[PDB]
């Protein structure tokens, strides 16, 4: 009954790959590459899929950084967000980005903090803080069964 989501913390030389997105209406929000788990996939693969679909970069997950369980008061919806850190290992500017993505770009911590009011949720900042705090957990905490 909570919605399972995934998000990627992608840091390269003290900048983070984030998206500016319009989730509803017209307002631009800042967020990690992120989205809902879909049937038929593992959580780690959902994370890589979201990075590719939202940014046009391919992702190599390395660690779990945290799992966040919260309720968005504005939409009454409870989420369980599995957040991973990893590398980006390819980029192709012609890859189509999901509708609703304005642009994907690299932001420094100062820029992210100054944009706090337009963060999609409080988790945008929290996920980065936890990553910066050295929170790194093995991917193999998760065991997926594909149904073979
Ligand atoms: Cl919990
Ligand atoms: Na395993």
């Amino acid at each position: 009954k909570p919605n399972v989501t995934v998000a990627a913390v992608i840091e390269q030389d003290d900048k983070y790959l984030l998206v500016e997105e319009i989730p509803r209406g017209t307002a631009i929000k800042l967020n990690q590459p992120a989205g809902h788990l879909e049937p038929g996939e593992s959580i780690i693969q959902a994370c890589s899929r979201e990075v590719l679909e939202e940014t046009g970069h391919s992702f190599l997950p390395e660690v779990l950084t945290g799992i966040y369980h919260w309720t968005c008061a504005s939409n009454g919806t409870t989420y369980l967000r599995f957040t991973f850190s990893g590398q980006v290992v390819s980029f192709d500017p012609d890859r189509k980005l999901d509708t609703g993505i304005v642009r994907a770009a690299w932001f420094s911590i100062d820029e992210i903090r100054a944009k706090q009011a337009m963060h999609r949720t409080p988790l945008v900042m929290q996920c980065i803080e936890d990553y910066h705090a050295g929170k790194r957990y093995p991917l193999d905490i998760l065991q997926y069964y594909d149904g073979s």
